[PDB]
């Protein structure tokens, strides 16, 4: 399903590249994109598939699209375009000034202080996890930790029992990663899991109201938007981008980097070593496994990158070609825990920027801490190999990880 080529799209910027399934992928999504990205690439190329868009092609490019809401609006921030234009979330979609009140409402819940009074939850997490197999000298990395890790701690964070793990799982997978055969029986999928979790935390939502709680719920609902309390429909929007934006990019980004790390035992034992280098360096792991590429929408005309872009336009922002980057990051496929300016765009960058950033730096930490407490040396079973796929979100599975 390929889009003709319009008339502000040059016929040498023209790739054929489908976001949803890059070639190589079978090789590693990193290692996919990074095909991609061949020497004298132009910063911004165009593609015919997913109903036809740019591709940012570098960090500097990335990083400037990311920066400006005035020239990149957040209106529609995936592709295709027709599905983003549909899908839309409090306040991803928003840009500034809209954005603003809603992104300090989220800040509550997420700032780098809250954050610090909320690592021995998350700690506990990570170690009830690990010592379900730690034992066995085996597990599944993606199955047995990664998958599971960031729902518990949304239990966690939102105070929520967690013996609702397995309904809200259930509309996690869902949300987050609708199936069909049909956009139609996608569209179905995607519904039972946002009307399923509506219904799950609107008793909770209206229950905290006044509450005294510092939970992710209390925090959203009693919210202020506009000098007046937040609108129920959107502390739900909120809460459950609180549930999403924590889920998929950390199952994913967990794997990334631990498929890495069974695959290089001298970086497990200098971490082994080197607990300050450890704990300074999940920077550096943000800058090498990217998982994230959704888009912007060019909000007006204008001249960029020697192209003329149309209002309606979308750019495409694969997060892995700012990390991967030569031009950013000398040498970028070392995992270097001394590396000295880690430039990247995982987190995005503007005012966007992932309101969980904070979180997630602490979860890969602890996670790296608990892990080797318990598990000081490892390796990827033989004889097997992870399975990747492309999209919004980078998908890794099959993670197979054995110990003495
Ligand atoms: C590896 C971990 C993570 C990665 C790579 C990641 C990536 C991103 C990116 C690229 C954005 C910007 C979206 C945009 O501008 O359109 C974002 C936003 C966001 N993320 Fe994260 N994220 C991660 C972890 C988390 C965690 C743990 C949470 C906690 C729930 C979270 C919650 C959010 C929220 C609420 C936003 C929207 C902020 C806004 O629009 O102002 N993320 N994330
Ligand atoms: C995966 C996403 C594209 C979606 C919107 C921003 C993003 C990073 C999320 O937090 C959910």
């Amino acid at each position: 399903a390929k889009v003709e080529r319009p008339a502000n799209v040059p016929e040498d910027r023209v790739y054929e590249i489908d976001m949803y399934a890059l070639n190589g992928i079978e090789d590693g999504y990193h290692e996919a994109w990074k095909k991609v990205q061949h020497p004298g690439i132009p910063d911004l190329i165009w593609t015919p598939f997913t109903g036809g868009h740019w591709i940012a092609t570098n960090g500097d490019t990335v990083k400037e699209v990311y920066s400006d809401p005035t020239r990149f609006s957040s209106e529609v921030i995936f592709l295709p375009k027709e599905a983003g234009e549909k899908y839309q979330m409090v306040p991803t979609k928003m840009d500034p000034p809209e954005h603003t009140p809603y992104r300090k409402a989220l800040d509550k819940g997420l700032n780098l202080a809250k954050i610090r009074k909320v690592e021995d939850k998350v700690r506990e997490v990570a170690s009830s996890l690990i010592d379900s197999f730690a034992a066995r000298g085996e597990c599944d990395f993606a199955a047995e930790y990664a998958e599971l890790f960031p729902v518990h701690v949304f239990m966690a964070l939102a105070d929520l029992p967690l013996e609702d793990i397995p309904v809200l799982s259930e509309y996690a997978r869902q949300m987050t990663r609708p199936e069909g055969n049909t956009p139609e029986e996608m569209a179905t999928d995607l519904e039972a899991g946002n009307n399923g979790f509506y219904a799950y935390v609107d008793p909770i939502i209206r229950a905290r109201v006044g509450g005294d709680g510092d939970d992710l719920i209390t925090l959203m609902v009693n919210s202020e938007i506009n000098g007046e309390r937040i609108a129920h429909d959107k502390a739900q929007g909120l809460i459950s981008l609180l549930l999403l934006g924590g889920l998929d990019t950390v199952v994913n980004f967990l794997s990334f980097f631990m498929i890495h790390l069974a695959r290089h035992p001298e970086l497990v034992a200098e971490l082994r070593s080197d607990p300050l280098k450890l704990m300074r360096g999940a920077e550096e792991m943000f800058r090498r496994f990217p998982v994230v590429s959704e888009a912007r929408m060019v909000a007006k005309d204008q001249e960029y990158k020697g192209v003329f872009l149309k209002r309606g336009d979308m750019i495409l922002l694969p997060t892995a070609l700012h990390g991967l980057d030569d031009a950013a990051n000398p040498e970028p496929w070392k995992l270097d825990f001394s590396r000295r300016s880690i430039s990247h765009s995982t987190f995005g960058g503007g005012p966007h920027r992932c309101a969980g950033m904070h979180l997630a730096r602490m979860e890969v930490i602890v996670t790296l801490e608990e892990w080797l407490k318990r598990i000081p040396e490892f390796s990827f079973k033989e004889g097997e190999t992870p399975i990747y796929h492309s999209g919004i979100v980078a998908a890794v599975e099959n993670v197979p990880l054995v110990w003495p």
